């Protein structure tokens, strides 16, 4: 009973539950952060990065076809947005530029005038036809980057920092090994998943995946789990979106008492450590909600790297109905994940 992410798989004690990018923010996935599971039972950074030219790539929870369109159109939207602030700041150089003739810098300020002037006939969006279905491809009037795609329920992005010349083929050559997935499917071929997603592929290219886990009975809890290729470009390291407020919580020291958590773990057979910290509610003072922290990795070097975040959320921070239970009630069922691990 797997499930895969990157390169590997891991068999699942029970039900679980993939983050997956926001039903009510699809529109805006252009503005694109990363998969949650509520608003605020979130992970930073969960999405995928792939070596094609610089991809970056998510995909939604089941919405209507409507947010598939509402996604185009918002890209469409922001770029004359865009255009329009330009021409406008265009014109309020040209007033500095004048004020100050009444009176070398000026010239400086001319270029940054020519040059966002070029930026503007490249800041419209247009459809490119690539043959694709059920699809909107947008970019420059010469260059495709951004790709929506409507399979299955949901929309999955993929967006391209790095485009080239040759953009729209090899756009179209991607999309081609792109495949919908469903949960538990476990591909039998070289290639990534992500979540409800694959892409075939050598077995050869770099990546970077991080994607969330819950175990559907205890919802407080999650795992992020984060693989990347050994000695990938985007030098991902095992703590890659945790940002210290994971590693010192803020309680008040009075009611509530920050004990180290130590722990030891198994990701394929390598063994790693697991450390975070843990709270817990003093005897005397009339709380029961906890709070856990935890991290585990394997690089990294000759294979590629495997970490796990966990994280733990309150009850009532959204439709989160029960305390968190204590890490010995979570740990076992993850460390039983943890062993499974291996590559595909």
């Amino acid at each position: 009973y797997q499930e895969c992410l990157g390169r590997m798989t891991f068999e699942i004690p029970e039900e679980m539950e993939w983050a997956t990018y926001d039903a009510s923010r699809v529109w805006q996935i252009s503005k694109g952060g990363g998969h949650n599971f509520t608003a605020e039972v979130t992970a930073v950074g969960d999405n995928g990065s792939y070596d094609y030219d610089s991809m970056i790539f998510y995909v939604s929870e089941k919405v209507d076809k409507n947010e598939f369109h509402n996604a185009s159109n918002y890209i469409k939207g922001t770029a004359e947005i865009y255009q329009d602030h330009l021409r406008e700041n265009i014109k309020l150089d040209k007033k500095a530029i004048s004020t100050l003739q009444k009176n070398k810098s000026i010239e400086r300020i001319k270029k940054g005038i020519a040059e966002m002037e070029a930026k503007i006939p490249l800041a419209k969006i247009y459809e490119h036809d690539l043959g694709i279905p059920d699809s909107h491809i947008l970019g420059s009037k010469n260059i495709p980057f951004h790709v929506l795609l409507w399979r299955n329920q949901r929309v999955y992005y993929f967006t391209f920092s790095k485009p080239t010349e040759n953009s729209a083929q090899r756009i179209k050559d991607l999309i081609a090994r792109f495949r919908t997935r469903e949960l538990y499917e476990v591909p039998n071929e070289p290639g990534i998943c992500f979540p409800y997603g694959f892409i075939a592929d050598d077995g050869k290219t770099a990546y970077e995946l991080k994607n969330s886990l819950r175990f559907t009975r205890t919802p407080n809890v999650i795992f992020s789990l984060l693989t990347a290729s050994a000695n990938d470009p985007w030098q991902t390291r095992p703590t890659s979106g945790l940002y210290d407020s994971d590693f010192r919580p803020g309680y008040d020291r009075q009611k509530w008492k920050k004990s180290a958590l130590l722990d030891s773990l198994h990701i394929g057979k390598r063994l790693a450590a697991f450390e975070g910290w843990r709270l817990d509610p003093r005897p005397d003072s009339g709380e029961r909600e906890r709070a856990w922290f935890g991290l585990a990795h394997t690089g990294g070097t000759l294979d590629p790297l495997v970490a796990i975040q966990v994280q733990t959320f309150q009850k009532g921070t959204d439709d989160l109905t029960d305390y968190t239970p204590p890490p010995e009630e979570v740990l076992p069922r993850l460390k039983a994940l943890s062993q499974s691990i291996e590559q595909r």
